[PDB]
Parts: structure tokens; C-alpha cells; sequence
């Protein structure tokens, strides 16, 4: 069952659960899965394994 990612706004240092680097920026820094809470970069979304 695929993840359900949404653009999200982080307020404390958060890493991409896919590629390991920081989600940089002030707002809209990445995507959070509605169902499991995984955080990923916008570009990493298509690369994550899609078993939520
Ligand atoms: C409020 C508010 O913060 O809006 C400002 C952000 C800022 O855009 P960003 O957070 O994407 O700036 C990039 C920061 N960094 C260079 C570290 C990646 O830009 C807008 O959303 C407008
Ligand atoms: C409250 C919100 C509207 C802004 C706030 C968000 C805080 C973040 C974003 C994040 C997420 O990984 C990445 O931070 C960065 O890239 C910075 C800190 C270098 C910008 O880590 C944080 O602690 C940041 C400002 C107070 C400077
Ligand atoms: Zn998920
Ligand atoms: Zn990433």
C-alpha cells in the first residue's frame, strides 16, 4: 500500500528518511506521509520504497 505524502512545514531539524540529509529551508521543506509519518525531500518521494 503506497504512502500518502503531503507537503509539510518543519520547525525543528528533520532529516530525509530516504537519503539521510537534512530537509533545508524555512517552510515547505519536504513531504510527510499522512499514514506513517515518513519525511522525505520533494525529489526523494519518487525514490522511496512504496510499502507504507
Ligand atoms: C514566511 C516564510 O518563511 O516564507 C519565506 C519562504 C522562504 O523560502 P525557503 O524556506 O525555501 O528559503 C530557502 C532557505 N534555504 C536557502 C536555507 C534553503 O518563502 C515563501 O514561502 C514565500
Ligand atoms: C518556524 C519556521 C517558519 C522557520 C524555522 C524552521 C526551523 C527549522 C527548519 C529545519 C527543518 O529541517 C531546517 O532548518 C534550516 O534549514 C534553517 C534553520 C537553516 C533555516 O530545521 C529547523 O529547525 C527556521 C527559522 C526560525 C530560521
Ligand atoms: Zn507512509
Ligand atoms: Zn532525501
Amino acid at each position: 500500500m503506497p504512502h500518502r505524502f503531503k507537503v509539510y512545514n518543519y520547525m525543528s531539524p528533520t532529516f530525509c528518511d530516504h537519503c539521510g540529509s537534512l530537509l533545508w529551508g524555512l517552510v515547505k521543506q519536504g513531504l510527510k506521509c499522512e499514514d506513517c509519518g515518513m519525511n522525505v525531500h520533494h525529489k526523494c518521494r519518487e525514490k522511496v520504497a512504496n510499502l507504507c
